[PDB]
DNA sequence: CCGACAGCGCATCAGC
DNA sequence: GCTGATGCGG
DNA sequence: GTCGG
């Protein structure tokens, strides 16, 4: 964090042209920037000598002749002060809430959390529990706390099917010493991208969780897909730990590379190596890696025995999960 | 300049 | 009821 | 907002 505070205006800049403008390439764009910016082992003194990295272009780099020199940013001191562009990035906060919903509610004069409270019936069922566990889905998640719900999740599977293979990813399995959240990709034979010759897979898994009480509520469920909220038991008198956000993502066993790939991250990283696939000539999902016809249209799924086959195809050496955290 | 900028599952809605 | 578009995940 | 062709 050598850079902490040009990064950090970065993600300021990035989350208000998210929220506030609603122009998501901007908001990728500045996000980029402070990315490359954050991986650079030298602390920047100047906008020009950030402006040799790629993604930091002449606007990123006056911003940073700025910061550098006041210690700020105007910009941002005058969007800090506007009162409409504050309350639609802070509702954005909840979760369900994007930008599209919090102008739609700052333009009602619901603009604060009290506001919010005093509206639930202006709510769908997602921003409803978001709300509700807004403190919460603040909080970090310490590894060690992760390593309990890791154990929990496994034997919980293991107790519904011996067969199924829960494996934790995204910033857990890239190393983090805290998380957002839990992401477990789930596997059984029964799934494959050939058949399914077993309905409810997703749906047992679930039931199980909520049946000893870890999973808590739903904020969306699908056959392949959960997004909800779980908590780990407290112990007597003890004080009850946080809820927390946890995401399941069933995926074909015979997909299970690109599934593991794709939910391990980052986020930042997977859109940076599907592009750099699509000027290889392929193209990169949760499933597969195809190759792209002269018309540009998507071939046949190659063979995959592993993560490092999909780094192989689009020639890129292979990078351990710790080293994806871009 | 100008087009590209990753990919997709679930919830909700308009139009039929 | 459906399909298609949009918001959200984030 | 940044980049490549
Ligand atoms: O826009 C996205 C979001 C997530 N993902 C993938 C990569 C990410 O690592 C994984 C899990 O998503 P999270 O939003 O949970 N992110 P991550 O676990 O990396 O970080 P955090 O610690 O915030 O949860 O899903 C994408 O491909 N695109
Ligand atoms: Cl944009
Ligand atoms: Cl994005
Ligand atoms: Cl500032
Ligand atoms: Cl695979
Ligand atoms: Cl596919
Ligand atoms: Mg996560
Ligand atoms: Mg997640
Ligand atoms: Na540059
Ligand atoms: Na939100």
């Amino acid at each position: 964090t050598l850079n902490g505070g040009i990064t950090d205006m970065l993600t300021e800049l990035a989350n208000f042209e998210k929220n506030v403008s609603q122009a998501i390439h901007k908001y990728n764009a500045y996000r980029k920037a402070a990315s490359v910016i954050a991986k650079y082992p030298h602390k920047i003194k100047s906008g020009a000598e950030a402006k040799k990295l790629p993604g930091v272009g002449t606007k990123i780099a006056e911003k940073i002749d700025e910061f550098l020199a006041t210690g700020k940013l105007r910009k941002l001191e005058k969007i800090r002060q506007d009162d409409t562009s504050s309350s639609i990035n802070f509702l954005t906060r909840v979760s369900g809430i994007g930008p599209s919903a919090a102008r739609k509610f700052v333009d009602e004069g619901i603009k604060t959390l009290e506001d919010l409270r005093k509206n639930e019936d202006k709510l769908n069922h997602h921003q409803r529990i978001g709300l509700k566990y807004f403190g919460d889905f603040e909080k970090r998640i310490p590894r060690e706390e992760m390593l309990q719900m890791q154990d929990i999740v496994l034997n919980e599977v293991k107790k519904v099917d011996s067969e199924y293979i829960a494996t934790v990813c995204g910033s857990f399995r890239r190393g983090a010493e805290s998380s957002g959240d839990m992401d477990v990709l789930l596997t059984h034979p029964s799934f494959t991208s050939e058949s399914t010759k077993q309905p409810k897979l997703l749906h047992q898994v679930v039931e199980q969780l909520q049946k000893v009480h870890f999973i808590t509520d739903t904020l969306s469920k699908g056959e392949t897909k959960f997004m909800g909220v779980c908590q780990l038991p407290s112990k007597n008198d003890e004080k009850e730990y946080p809820h927390r956000r946890i995401d399941i993502r069933l995926i074909p066993k015979d997909q299970y590379y690109c599934g593991v790939l794709y939910f391990t991250g980052s986020d930042i990283f997977n859109k940076n190596m599907r592009a750099h696939a699509l000027e290889k000539g392929f193209t990169i999902n949760e499933y597969t890696i195809r190759p792209l016809g002269v018309t540009g249209v998507a071939g046949e799924p190659l063979p995959v025995d592993s993560e490092k086959d999909i780094f192989d195809y689009i020639q890129w050496k292979y990078r351990e999960p710790k080293d994806r955290s871009e």
